[PDB]
RNA sequence: GGUUCACCUCUAACCGGGUGAGCC
């Protein structure tokens, strides 16, 4: 949802290291 | 003081912690 901010970005790239976290 | 933007970090998330730069 709307934020560009660096937080939400930073929110979406967790969800990504956690496809990853290994 | 205000205001607008831009960046990094904690957590599955809330809740939190930091930074840069405009504009006034």
């Amino acid at each position: 949802e709307s934020k560009g901010t660096a937080k939400s970005r930073y929110k979406a790239r967790r969800a990504e290291l956690i496809a990853e976290r290994r």
